[PDB]
């Protein structure tokens, strides 16, 4: 597909829509990612003695944030220079993952998670066109901190 000007457009303008709510996409996301995966409760300290997804937790929050945040500027990112660039934060990231006992196996579940998180917040503007664009983009994010976490191992 590339990342056309017209694909990014698409992108960007699909992220806006997400952080505009937070509390409500981040436990959509979490959940999410419980059903396409249950065992993955362990992992998480502020998911762990809890017997449900904690609702207004501003560990939890803070973040799933910053989850989605990576993948929309890796979008840009491509469209106006051709890649994803590898960073401070992309190395530390690949850390703390590794601490915490998560596996490359793990990555397809957060990916749907997301894809089917964007279509559920983009609804009927959803387009092949689009579609394309998300996954475009998670796919070359994802393929650059499984790069960092295996070299935290
Ligand atoms: C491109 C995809 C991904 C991105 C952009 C991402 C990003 C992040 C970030 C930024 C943090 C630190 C958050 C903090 O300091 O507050 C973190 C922590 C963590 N992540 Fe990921 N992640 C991704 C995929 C995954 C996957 C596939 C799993 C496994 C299910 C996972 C499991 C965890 C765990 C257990 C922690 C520690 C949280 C703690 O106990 O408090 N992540 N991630
Ligand atoms: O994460």
């Amino acid at each position: 597909g590339a990342l056309t000007e017209s694909q990014a457009a698409l992108v960007k303008s699909s992220w806006e829509e997400f952080n505009a709510n937070i509390p409500k996409h981040t436990h959509r996301f979490f959940i999410l990612v419980l059903e396409i995966a249950p065992a993955a409760k362990d992992l998480f300290s502020f998911l762990k003695g809890t017997s449900e997804v904690p609702q207004n937790n501003p560990e939890l929050q803070a973040h799933a944030g910053k989850v989605f945040k990576l993948v929309y500027e890796a979008a840009i990112q491509l469209e106006v220079t051709g890649v994803v660039v590898t960073d401070a934060t992309l190395k530390n990231l690949g850390s703390v993952h590794v601490s915490k006992g998560v596996a490359d196996a793990h990555f397809p579940v957060v990916k749907e998670a997301i894809l089917k998180t964007i279509k559920e917040v983009v609804g009927a503007k959803w387009s092949e066109e689009l579609n394309s664009a998300w996954t475009i983009a998670y796919d070359e994010l994802a393929i650059v901190i499984k790069k960092e976490m295996d070299d935290a191992a």
